């Protein structure tokens, strides 16, 4: 029914929690997402206070360039990333934001509860 999907995975590891996220067209047509910096996504970890644990754009520069990608019919954009710290023990939320954006298309972005354990 949507034309785009996008799904994070969160994976607890040792050092560290990983992102996996794939951004889906499911539509029969191609789709063309439009940047102006360098910049793919954003990716936020909130805790049970809504305050910010991790924001992937923090530390880093973007290339003021403009972006024109083309996701086919059926083709994934897949990234991720990663949080270099567990944290305490509690359930949080990622939230990821695309920043490409195509026309006629709300932004797309998905959030996921996650347990640190």
């Amino acid at each position: 029914n949507q034309e785009v999907v996008l799904s994070i995975d969160a994976i607890q590891e040792p050092e560290q929690i990983k992102f996996n996220m794939s951004l889906k067209n499911q539509s029969e047509r191609a789709i063309e997402f439009q940047f102006s910096t360098g910049q793919k996504f954003e990716l936020v970890v909130y805790d049970s206070e809504h305050k910010e644990r991790y924001r992937y754009s923090k530390e880093k520069m973007f290339t003021q360039a403009f972006q024109n990608l083309t996701l086919e019919s059926g083709e994934t954009y897949d990234f991720s990333d990663v949080w270099k710290e567990v944290p305490e023990p509690g359930t949080y939320e990622v939230k990821v934001t695309f920043k490409g954006r195509a026309e006629n298309l709300k932004q797309v972005q998905a959030v996921q509860q996650f347990e640190v354990k």
